[PDB]
């Protein structure tokens, strides 16, 4: 026969499944709280607010207060918001992790939330089964869901292009402080730096501010340079990194190589290696290093980004051994990793 | 000025946000594992299986083993699956909560996973902001997303109707054992019972099996009775519960009243009250009781179902005080709650 349960049906176990099943409700209630701007209304107010006070300051009128109350109840249970009785009224405040929903500082995560929880950008995740049972198609889930590869898609959907670029801009804002402070020594002796696939320029604008004697260049596809603010002292160049990388003292690539498979990464890395000087040239790779032996705060989300790449770009997240092999195969002399308390780490690859 | 951070940026805190942001990845990787049938392949095998062995038994060929490996890595990190080295090979097994992904027992949750993580059925959650900032429309998010109210939608989409009905069938299978065993005394002295909105009949088929002397009736809308198997000894009746409830010794309503607002619930409850005898008649309500004072294993998912109802049906989940007021207002004498270690509880409402 088969297992016969006779006692003791375990509730915690079943609740864990329900919680995974409804994982999307956490993503999409969070999206709503962001769109309603609840955290900033409260933070600007400076004290907990009643339901009525909150309603008066929402993005539009009128407001369904029953719905607002129910969403706030869910948000309090997430431990993002608080509810308490103060001078005989129920008032809503912020819990410590809501600080990342508050505008006006480098760790505000709003742009990234709005990109990642976008309905069209979530669609490829519905094609995960088809990424394993391919039926002879080599297209990405992104292409299956949205018509074509991610980069050509952005070239043909300017609003999507801008939403994605601002998500990556936000991701970059999260790490720049640690980067320029903890890793200042990496920028010593550099006169020129090109941020390859540098997006709408958050990384170069920050490096250029911190290191006023380095001539900075941002390089990306035309449709991304087109969605970028004008430049004065920073060179803005458009092109295809598979065909050309602008020569400089250093090259940086943040969230680039995780987009591409091994053979492509080797082609990109070889191109960067030949763009930097034999005498102190370096390539600064900023991407996730997956630890598959121990658990860290960002482990869960790094494994998520592995599948995110599998579905959206055709890339992957890499363990240290995997990075080592890639850098070896591109013909570099060695590498050095620097952790910066972020999702991504810094990997310097030294061609000589 | 504003807060200036000077030290100590907290990683756990930021990871909690990332994990909420990517909550949907848990839902949609789980969906993929269900579609690939990984848990049942392994359970039927009876021991952990290598990646190669697994691939040979998947629903279709060929198989992208790199993708399969990466999805399994995520699934192991969820603690649904296991990975270990056995006789010099990496082999994949089941962790304890994967038992709910294994077919052939009443607590298999597969049908519910496939309904809840359906792409169309997830769509209304993208309209949560519009449920608070209504802009003068009284439509549900379900209607905004999919065109019309949930029940008419099912009447016009037979495949969706069948997927939803089987999700509710699964939900019912999860509780029937506890129901008929823990609550047998509720069925004493009953000669007839009508399951109002009884779906495709899982509840009545189970009650009819456990209590062979009770004449059971399932009652639902025509498009649901049409998606139901034929009946012999169980009456199958179609209609509109707002206009008619078949008279019987007892009426049961599982996952009904949570679909409707207060005024509608009162109209439904009054109709049931007048359908049962003055002498020992009872109405058996099976729905969530929300505890808003303490935390339980299913609290998180119950709050999720509150929003689920808000978005999909126009209903809500209710606290005991809320159930008390509703039952009082429908003119019942009293109520009694019985917990059955499930998402829903049992609430008997006694009209006299
Ligand atoms: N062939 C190519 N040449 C140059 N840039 C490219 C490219 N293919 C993709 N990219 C760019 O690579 C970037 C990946 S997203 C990373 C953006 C930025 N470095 C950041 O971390 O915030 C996108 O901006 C995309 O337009
Ligand atoms: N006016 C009406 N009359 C009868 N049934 C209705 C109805 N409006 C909705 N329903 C039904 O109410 C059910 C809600 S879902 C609950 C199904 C079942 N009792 C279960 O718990 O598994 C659906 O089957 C839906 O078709
Ligand atoms: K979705
Ligand atoms: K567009
Ligand atoms: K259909
Ligand atoms: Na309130
Ligand atoms: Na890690
Ligand atoms: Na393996
Ligand atoms: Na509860």
């Amino acid at each position: 026969g088969a297992m016969v349960m006779i006692n003791k049906e375990n509730l915690s176990s079943q609740a864990k499944l329900w919680n995974f099943i409804y994982g999307f409700a956490d993503s999409l209630v969070l999206k709503s709280a962001v769109q309603l701007d609840l955290a900033n209304i409260i933070h600007n107010h400076g004290s907990p607010m009643t339901l009525s006070e909150l309603s008066l300051h929402l993005p539009s009128q009128p407001v369904n207060q029953d719905a607002l109350y129910r969403v706030l109840r869910y948000l309090v249970h997430m431990k993002l918001f608080t509810k308490s009785s103060i001078d005989g009224e129920l008032r809503y405040g912020l819990a410590p992790p809501a600080k990342f929903l508050v505008k006006g500082w480098d760790k505000c995560m709003l742009g990234a939330i709005l990109t990642i929880t976008d309905k069209d950008f979530m669609a490829p995740w519905h094609y995960l089964k088809e990424g394993i049972l391919n039926d002879g198609s080599t297209s990405t889930a992104f292409e299956k869901a949205l018509g074509t590869n991610i980069w050509d898609y952005m070239a043909e959907h300017p609003e999507k292009n801008q939403l994605f670029n601002e998500g990556m801009a936000n991701d970059t804002r999260l790490i720049m402080s640690a980067l320029v402070k903890e890793c200042s020594s990496m920028f010593d002796g550099i006169t020129t730096i090109v941020d390859v696939g540098g997006g709408t320029g958050t990384a170069v604008r920050n490096i250029a501010k911190a290191f006023p004697h380095i001539k900075c260049t941002v390089y990306d596809l035309p449709h991304v340079i087109a969605d970028s603010p004008g430049y004065t002292e920073i060179n803005s160049i458009q092109g295809d990194m598979f065909k050309y990388i602008p020569n400089a003292d250093a090259i940086m690539m943040k969230c680039i190589l995780h987009d591409w498979d091994d053979k492509e990464c080797i082609e990109i890395l070889k191109r960067c290696k030949d763009a930097v000087p034999r005498d102190g040239g370096k390539v600064i790779i900023i991407d996730i290093i997956l630890d598959v032996k121990s658990e860290h705060p960002y482990t869960k989300m790094r494994l998520t980004l592995d599948l995110d790449m599998m579905l959206n770009t055709g890339g992957k997240e890499r363990t240290e051994e995997e990075w080592k092999k890639l850098i070896h195969d591109a013909g570099y002399k060695g590498y050095k990793i620097t952790h910066i308390s972020a999702v991504q780490s810094v990997i310097e690859a030294y061609p000589y």
